[PDB]
C-alpha cells in the first residue's frame, strides 16, 4: 500500500527470468538473504543485518559465505537496470521471489532498507552457525538472533531446496529429492528415513540409506535429537500449510531483523 520508487512488478518478474535460466540461482539467493541477516546479535544491536554489509569484506570472506559471490554477481544486472532499489532490498526481494517461485509461501514484502556505506558497521566472523556442529550451537546462535525453538526449526526448513557444495562448505548434495521445490519435504525426509553414515565425503555428514542420494548435516539431525527442535520437525513433516505460514512469518522476521522505517509494498 505504498509504491517503492522502483518498478517492483518489472523487477519480480526479471528475478524470476533470471531464475529460469539458472535454477540454482533460487536457493543461492535464498541462502544470501539469510546469512545478509544472520550477522545480527540482538542483545548488543549490532552486526548489520540486512543492510547488504557483506558487500564489503571482511564480512565478504568468512568461511560461512563462501560461494555467496555467484548470486551477489547475478544481481549486480539488475541493481544496474533499478538504480532506485538497495542492494539490501533487492537481496531480500530476490529470496522472496525464489521462495515462491519454487512453490514456497508468497511472504508480504516491505521495502527502505538502507545500505551500509562501509564495512565499519560489519560485526565479527563467528556469527554464522557452523554445520558441524549441534543443538547446543544451533540454540545459542538463533537465541542470538532473537528466534525460539519455533521459529529456529521452521528457518532451517529452508534446506528444502538447494544443495551444498565442496567447494564451498565441504559438504556435498542436495536435502531432498526435489532440490528446487519449496515445501516440508526436509521434515519430511529428516523423520522418515534412516540416517547413516556417509563414507566418502571427509567432512562428516549423513545419507538416506534408501537411495544414498539425500543428505543431512550434523545440524539438520540435531533437530531430531533435541526434543524440543523435534516436536517441530514432527509438526511441519506432518502439515505443509503450518510450515509454509510459520516459515513466512519467521523469514519476513529474519529479513527485518535490525530494520527501521520499512513501507509495506503492493501485493
Ligand atoms: C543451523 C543453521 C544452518 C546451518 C548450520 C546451515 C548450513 C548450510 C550449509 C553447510 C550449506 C551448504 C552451502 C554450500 O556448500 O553451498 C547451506 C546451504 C543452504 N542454506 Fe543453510 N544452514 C542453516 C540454516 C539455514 C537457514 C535458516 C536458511 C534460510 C532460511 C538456509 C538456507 C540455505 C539454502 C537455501 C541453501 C542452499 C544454497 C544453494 O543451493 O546454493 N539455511 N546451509
Ligand atoms: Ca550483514
Ligand atoms: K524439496
Amino acid at each position: 500500500s505504498e509504491e517503492p520508487p522502483f518498478d517492483i512488478r518489472a523487477l519480480r518478474a526479471d528475478i524470476e527470468d533470471m531464475i529460469s535460466e539458472k535454477l540454482e540461482l533460487g536457493p543461492s539467493l535464498i541462502r544470501l538473504a539469510w546469512h545478509e541477516a544472520a550477522s545480527y546479535d540482538c542483545f548488543k544491536k549490532d552486526g548489520s543485518p540486512n543492510s547488504a554489509s557483506m558487500r564489503f569484506k571482511p564480512e565478504c570472506l568468512y568461511a560461512g559465505n563462501k560461494g555467496l559471490d555467484i548470486p551477489r554477481k547475478a544481481l549486480e544486472t539488475l541493481k544496474k537496470k533499478y538504480p532506485q532499489i538497495s542492494y539490501a532490498d533487492l537481496w531480500v526481494l530476490a529470496a522472496y521471489v525464489a521462495i515462491e517461485y519454487m512453490g514456497g509461501p508468497t511472504i508480504p514484502f516491505c521495502w527502505g532498507r538502507v545500505d551500509a556505506k562501509d564495512g565499519s558497521v560489519c560485526g565479527p566472523d563467528g556469527r554464522l552457525p557452523d554445520g558441524s556442529k549441534t543443538q547446543s550451537h544451533v540454540r545459542e546462535v538463533f537465541r542470538r538472533l532473537g528466534f525460539n525453538d519455533q521459529e529456529t526449526v521452521a528457518l532451517i526448513g529452508a534446506h528444502t531446496c538447494g544443495e551444498c557444495h565442496i567447494e564451498f562448505s565441504g559438504y556435498h548434495g542436495p536435502w531432498t529429492h526435489d532440490k528446487n521445490g519449496f515445501d516440508n519435504s526436509f521434515f519430511t525426509q529428516l523423520l522418515d528415513e534412516d540416517w547413516v553414515l556417509n563414507p566418502k565425503v571427509e567432512q562428516m555428514q549423513l545419507m538416506d540409506r534408501a537411495t544414498t542420494k539425500l543428505m543431512m548435516l550434523p545440524s539438520d539431525v540435531c533437530l531430531l535429537l533435541d526434543p524440543s527442535y523435534r516436536k517441530y520437525v514432527e509438526l511441519y513433516a506432518k502439515d505443509n500449510d503450518r510450515f509454509n505460514k510459520d516459515f513466512a512469518n519467521a523469514f519476513k522476521k529474519l529479513t527485518e531483523l535490525g530494520t527501521r522505517n520499512l513501507h509495506k509494498a503492493p501485493a
